[PDB]
């Protein structure tokens, strides 16, 4: 007799509960309790309202199931179901109902994107699983958190003639911050990440819109799940983990900090801005955002105005191969590394990718494209936050992670503390110079209208390009606070949000929530 493991509880960083179990009705039978169980399942199908999906799926089990085994034919049943199974009750030995417990998320929206869903285990799930372990499981995770986290949140199973249940999570996100940063893009398509750029813990992680995962638990009908995939807003898409955005400006900051790194400028080498750059021989001119230029423009000034020539300059003298070796150390290019399924690459491009997907050399012009986010470079805001917390703690390499703590008998090795350090040419003050530079760009830069008295925002804005809506410019921001000892750094893409100032507006009341209230008046259910 298999008796299956209680799932393991999610909670955030404060202990507050983002999914449990709660008990239902489920219609079972047994094989040792049940001859000629083919012919039973065709006389259960009106009775339990049974779809053609909820039949194949016993059939599949009982197969490569035991006799103890429960093979559950109907999960969390309807009053109905119950009523009709009642009146014929006795006509039916073996096939029992049960209480089993069903998977449930109290703030569904709010954390589907984090913690995903589980739900009934698929054919081809079956076949890669360990099915003594899983023995009477009916639930598995399928996104988020409750997949990444399957094997230490499902528990290990015991016996009659006793069970493990599954470790707890503590996430490191804020229940409260989740909050206010969802509030932000309400009715807007776009992502927000905050990272503590002390150890790499994901804080807040909101893709806009949301769905409810509970509708997937024990399964999601065809109307239901058509709504949401042909849905234009596309709300199942995780824009923070899978999506990817040209930078833009954001990422002027840690180019210029590469610039200090291979001795090609210092913070007083200053260009004449024609308001365009030439490459020799090339008569394409790539244009400054504005046409004027900016006249006489050192580090400091290419931050705070946002100076295109500058970055353009830098990068030619630069080159691509060196700016990939740069750039990657802030994590664009490859996998953050997160512990959520389905993580995208994003792209800083290189010679060796143009040889392999358009079969053609590299062009210098291409460069000058990615030298100001733009070209092919893409970069999710999960890639974009992190590199705002390495610029914030003077280059430590963290990971971005969910999971803070896991309480349970199962053994588990967490992830707390930076992985790294970048061996840097330049000096300490090289990070406290980027950072002023920063706090200027809120201050009287391109980020003015976001500013806070109580404490100091170091940030970047920036812009990309993508139904007189859906066509406009997405705004970005990334930034850090208090300025001077971090605690949180954001990431902010407004999908056309049109300016990157608009962005920053986003960001205020999560760093005001995180640095303020959460002290004194902390957001709670
Ligand atoms: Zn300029």
């Amino acid at each position: 007799q298999p008796l299956p493991p209680a799932r393991g509880y999610i909670y955030d960083r404060n202990g507050v509960l983002l999914a449990d179990n709660y008990p239902v009705f489920t219609a079972t039978l047994s094989k040792a309790d049940v001859e000629n169980v083919d012919t039973v399942i065709e006389q259960l199908q009106p009775i339990l309202e049974l779809t053609q999906e909820d039949v194949d799926r016993f059939k599949s089990r009982i197969k490569t199931a035991r006799k103890t085994e429960r093979v559950a034919i109907k999960l969390n049943l309807t009053e109905t179901n119950i009523a009709k199974f009642s009146e014929v009750k006795y006509k039916f030995p073996g096939v029992r109902i049960e209480t089993q417990m069903t998977r449930y998320y109290p703030h569904g929206d709010l954390f589907a994107h984090v913690i995903g869903y589980v739900g009934r285990i698929n054919d081809k799930e079956l076949k890669s699983i360990d099915k003594d372990l899983y023995a009477g499981t009916n639930l598995i995770g399928k996104i988020g958190v409750e997949k990444s986290y399957e094997d230490l949140l499902h528990g290990t199973p015991g016996y009659e003639s006793d069970p493990t249940r599954g470790n707890d999570l503590y996430l490191s996100l804020d229940y409260g911050l989740q909050v206010v940063a969802s509030q932000q893009l309400a009715g807007r398509r776009g992502a927000i990440v905050a990272i503590d750029p002390r150890t790499g813990e994901i804080l807040a992680l909101v893709s806009s819109p949301s769905f409810n995962p509970n509708l997937f638990v024990t399964g999601i009908n065809h109307k239901d799940y058509s709504s949401l995939r042909d849905n234009i807003d596309q709300p199942l898409y995780n824009r923070a983990v899978q999506g990817v955005y040209p930078p833009g400006s954001t990422i002027k900051p840690m180019e210029a900090m590469g610039g200090l790194h291979y001795g090609i400028v210092d913070w007083a080498t200053a260009i004449s801005d024609p308001g365009y750059f030439h490459l020799p021989g090339d008569s394409h001119k790539f244009r400054d955002w504005k046409k004027t230029g900016h006249g006489i423009v050192n580090m400091h000034k290419a931050i705070i105005m946002s100076c295109d020539t500058y970055f353009y300059i830098l990068a030619n003298q630069m080159g691509i191969d060196q700016m990939n070796q740069w750039m990657r150390q802030f994590g664009f290019g490859q996998k953050t590394g997160v512990d959520l399924p389905s993580e995208s690459e994003g792209l800083y491009p290189n010679p060796e990718w143009k040889m392999r997907t358009r079969k053609s050399k590299w062009m210098k012009g291409e460069t000058i494209s990615v030298s100001i986010g733009q070209g092919a470079f893409t970069a999710t805001p999960l890639q974009l936050a992190m590199a705002t917390a390495i610029t914030a703690n003077h280059g430590s390499h963290v990971v971005p992670h969910v999971l803070r703590a896991t309480h349970g008998a199962k053994p588990f090795t967490v992830r707390n503390a930076p992985d790294g350090k970048i061996n840097f040419n330049g000096t300490d003050e090289d990070w406290v110079k980027m950072r002023e530079a920063m706090i200027d760009v809120i201050q009287s830069g391109t980020g003015r209208g976001i500013r806070t008295p109580l404490y100091q925002i170091a940030g970047k804005t920036g812009t990309a390009q993508v139904l007189s809506e859906r066509q406009l410019d997405h705004g970005l921001f990334v930034g850090f606070a208090p300025a001077d000892k971090p605690e949180i750094a954001i990431a902010v893409i407004w999908e056309n949000g049109r300016h990157g100032g608009s962005a920053a507006q986003l960001a205020k009341p999560v760093f005001d929530y995180w640095l303020l209230t959460r002290k004194k008046n902390p957001i709670r259910p």
